[PDB]
C-alpha cells in the first residue's frame, strides 16, 4: 500500500476563515461562541451558536453560487483555499487520477423548508428549478465536483459528527490502495435553525450559559451541559507521497492510521468499547508515541466520560497517556465539518509547536482529575503523531492519526 | 484482493414488497407508476409517482420504528428479508467482521418540514426529541446499524441517484481488501411531496401522462418527457467467497467489477465521456461478455441518450451489443434506492432467465433504431453476466458487473 500526505489545507469556522485566523484563535483560546438572538426568538432552551463570519459574495461568484447552500458555499471557500495552498494547477485539480469525497451531516436544511413553504404560499413552480443538489445529500461532493471539473472519484460519506473523519479516511484509502493519486477529502455543514431545533428538541445543546454564550463549550468542566452548534467547513488534499515529493509539494503530515466502527449499540450515547475498537484499528499502523489527543469530547454529560475511559484503556492515565485538549471548547460542534476542520487543527499545533489549552474548564469533573487534560497552553512541545477521534449519532466512529513527514 | 459475492436479497419496490413480487412484476411488465392525487392538490405539474404498497407497522415494532423515517423503515424491511434470505445467525449480523454502507439519496424531508411548520406553530419543544436520526444524512445507516448492533463498519455513502450502487461498491472494496468479511449494503428513498416537488420545479418529471399514469415512465421512447419518482429500499448481503462458501450460503452472484468517475460538467445533465470510464473501470476486471444492461435511462430527453452513445462507443450497435432493457419505465425511480433495487432486478433475471421487456415504448425514438433495446421479454436465456449503471446528478456515475458463480 502507498503512503499519503496531506499537501493543502482550507477551513471556514467559528474560529476563523483561514488557517492564520484559526491558529491564532487557537493559541489565544480566542472563543468562536456567540448569542443566537435568533433561537432566542423562536423559543429554544440553548441560544448560542458557532458561527463563521465571511464574506461568501466577495469569494464565490454569482454564478458559481447557484448551485450552493450556504455550507457548500464555505466549503467551496475551503477548497479553494486548499487549491492554493497546495499550490496545484488546473491540470492537477481536474483529471482522472483525482477525485472528491466531501460530506455533510446533513443536506441544506434550510432550503428544504423555504421549498416547502413557498411551494404552500405561492406554488411549486416558486421553489424553482436550482434546489434539488442543495437539497440532496451529496450536495457538497456534486457542487464541488462539477464546479472544479473533477474527473475521478465523486461522491459523500455521511455519520453525523463523524462524516468528514470517514471523507478522509476513505479518501487515504483510495490512493493507498492505487485507484486515485489525489483526493480533496472534507466536508461542511450549514448553520441554520431548520437544523439547531431538532438538537434543541432532544435537549442536546447547552443552556445555562445564554449570559456568558462564549463559555458555553466547555468540554471536562463539571458544570457542562451540551454541546454548542457551529457551521463551517474544511478541505485536505491528499496525496500518495511519490505524487507530492515529485512536484516539492508542502507536506503537513502523513496520514499513518485510520479507524472505522460501529457501537452497535445506542442511537445518541456513545457505548466506550465501540470507541476503544476505533482507536485501536487507527493505531495498529503506527509504531511512534501519540503526542497529542484531539478528543471528540462536545461538553456533555454522557458523551464526555465514556470516551475518557476508552484512552484511558488504551494510553493510561495521568503522564503516561498524551495530553488531551479538546477544541469544541472553543469551537463548537459543525457535525459535518467537525472532523476535518480537527484535522486541521492538529496539523495547524503541529507545524506551530504548541498545544492549546482545553479551554472554560472553570471546575474539572473529578471523573477526569487523573487525566491529562491540558489547563495552559503547552508551548515549545515537539509534536510528531496526532490522533483525533470523531464520533457521531448511529453509534458511528472514525479515528485518524497524522504524523510529521520525516522520510 | 478477495472474491466477494452476493448471498442474501431484500427489497422494498414500486413494483413489489418482497422479491418474489417483483419478479412477477417483472416477467410479466407490470407497472408500479399510479397517480399522485396529493401532488395534484399542490399544484404539482407531475401527478404520478412509484408508490410501494406495504404495510409497515406490521412489520416493524414501534419501538423499532422510534428513529425511522419511512424511507429507513423500508430499508429495516428490506435488511430482515435480506438476513432472512441469507440464513444468517444473530452473531453472523453482529461480529467485528461485519459492517454496513447504506445510504439515500436524501434525508426524511418529512422530518424536516414537519419539524419546522411544528416549532413554528407550537414551539421547539414540539418537534419532539427523535427527529436528529431521521433528518441527518446518514440515517439509513445509523438507524439500521444500531437496530441490528453492527460492530464493523457505519457509514453511508450519498450521490444522488448513483448512491446505492456506491454503497454496493465501497462495500466490495472493504471485502475485497480483507478490511471486514461481511457487508450490509443498499439504501434508500421516502416518497413525499416535500422531495418530489424539488423535482417538479425543476421540470425535471412526466406530465403528459397524468391521464395514463401506468405508462408514463417511458424510456427510450420518442415521445418520453421526464422521470417518474419513487421510494422504497434494497439490501445486498456480500460475503467473501470463502465465507460464503463454508457456511453453505446461496450466491445470487459474484460482484466482479465496479466504476465510478466524476464527469466535472454540468450539475443536471450528463456528459457521456464520464459514463464511458466508468463502464470500462467496471470492465476492466471482467472476462466474459456482458449478456444484458440494465441502463441509467430515467426516460427524460437529455438523459437516456448520451448513456446509449456510451454504450455504443464500447459495446458496438445491433446484435454484438449486450441486450437493454430500462427497468425504470416499470418502477420509476427511487433515488437512493435506485441502484440496490436495480442490482436486484438484475440478479433476479439472472435466477430466472429470462430479460423483462423495456417497457410503455410505444415508438421508439429514432436516435436509439440501431440499438438492441427489448421490445418484447426474451424466454429460456442463460444470462452468466450483468452490468448495471446508475448515474446521479452532480455528474457522479457508478456502474457494478455481477457474474453467475461457476467456480
Ligand atoms: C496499542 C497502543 C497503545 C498505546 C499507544 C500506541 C501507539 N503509540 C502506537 C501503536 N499502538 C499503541
Ligand atoms: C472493454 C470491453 C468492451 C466490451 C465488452 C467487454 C467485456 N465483456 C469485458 C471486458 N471488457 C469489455
Ligand atoms: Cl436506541
Ligand atoms: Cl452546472
Ligand atoms: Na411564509
Ligand atoms: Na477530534
Ligand atoms: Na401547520
Ligand atoms: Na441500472
Amino acid at each position: 500500500m502507498r503512503r499519503v500526505v496531506v499537501t493543502g489545507m482550507g477551513i471556514v469556522s467559528s474560529i476563523g476563515s483561514n488557517t492564520e485566523e484559526v491558529t491564532a484563535s487557537l493559541r489565544e483560546a480566542k472563543s468562536g461562541i456567540s448569542r443566537a438572538e435568533e433561537y432566542a426568538e423562536l423559543g429554544f432552551r440553548c441560544q448560542v451558536h458557532g458561527a463563521p463570519d465571511i464574506d461568501i459574495e466577495s469569494l464565490v461568484d454569482r454564478r458559481a453560487m447557484r448551485f450552493h447552500g450556504r455550507g457548500t458555499a464555505w466549503n467551496h471557500i475551503a477548497m479553494d483555499q486548499a487549491i492554493a495552498d497546495a499550490g496545484l494547477t488546473e491540470e492537477e485539480v481536474s483529471n482522472e487520477r483525482t477525485g472528491i469525497i466531501m460530506g455533510s451531516g446533513g443536506p441544506s436544511t434550510r432550503t428544504i423548508v423555504d421549498s416547502a413553504d413557498i411551494t404552500r404560499e405561492k406554488g411549486p413552480k416558486r421553489v424553482g428549478p436550482f434546489a434539488v443538489p442543495k437539497a440532496m445529500s451529496s450536495t457538497a461532493s456534486a457542487t464541488l465536483a462539477t464546479f472544479f471539473k473533477i474527473k475521478g472519484i465523486n461522491y459523500s460519506i455521511s455519520s453525523a459528527c463523524a462524516t468528514s473523519n470517514h471523507c478522509i479516511g476513505n479518501a487515504y484509502e483510495m490512493i493507498q490502495y492505487g485507484k486515485q493519486d489525489r483526493m480533496f477529502a472534507g466536508g461542511c455543514e450549514d448553520l441554520d435553525w431548520t437544523l439547531s431545533v431538532l438538537f434543541d428538541a432532544m435537549g442536546a445543546m447547552s443552556s445555562k450559559y445564554n449570559d456568558t454564550p462564549s463559555t458555553a463549550s466547555r468540554a471536562y468542566d463539571k458544570n457542562r451541559d451540551g454541546f454548542v452548534i457551529a457551521g463551517g467547513a474544511g478541505v485536505l488534499v491528499l496525496e500518495d507521497l511519490e505524487t507530492a515529493l515529485a512536484r516539492g509539494a508542502k507536506i503537513y503530515g502523513e496520514i499513518v492510521g485510520y479507524g472505522a466502527t460501529s457501537d452497535g449499540y445506542d442511537m445518541v450515547a456513545p457505548s466506550g468499547e465501540g470507541a476503544i475498537r476505533c482507536m485501536k484499528m487507527a493505531l495498529s499502523t503506527v509504531t511512534s508515541k501519540i503526542d497529542y489527543i484531539n478528543p471528540h469530547a462536545t461538553s456533555t454529560p454522557a458523551g464526555d466520560a465514556p470516551e475518557i475511559e476508552a484512552i484511558r484503556q488504551i494510553f493510561g492515565a495521568g503522564d503516561v497517556c498524551p495530553p488531551i485538549a479538546a477544541t469544541k471548547s472553543l469551537t463548537g460542534h459543525s457535525l459535518g465539518a467537525t472532523g476535518v476542520q480537527e484535522a486541521i487543527y492538529s496539523l495547524l499545533m503541529m507545524q506551530n509547536n504548541f498545544i492549546c489549552e482545553s479551554a472554560h474548564i472553570e471546575e474539572l469533573d473529578p471523573a477526569f482529575a487523573d487525566m491529562p487534560i491540558v489547563r495552559k497552553r503547552i508551548d515549545n512541545v515537539q509534536l510528531n503523531t496526532v490522533l483525533s477521534n470523531s464520533f457521531g449519532f448511529g453509534g458511528t466512529n472514525a479515528t485518524l492519526v497524522f504524523q510529521r513527514y520525516q522520510g
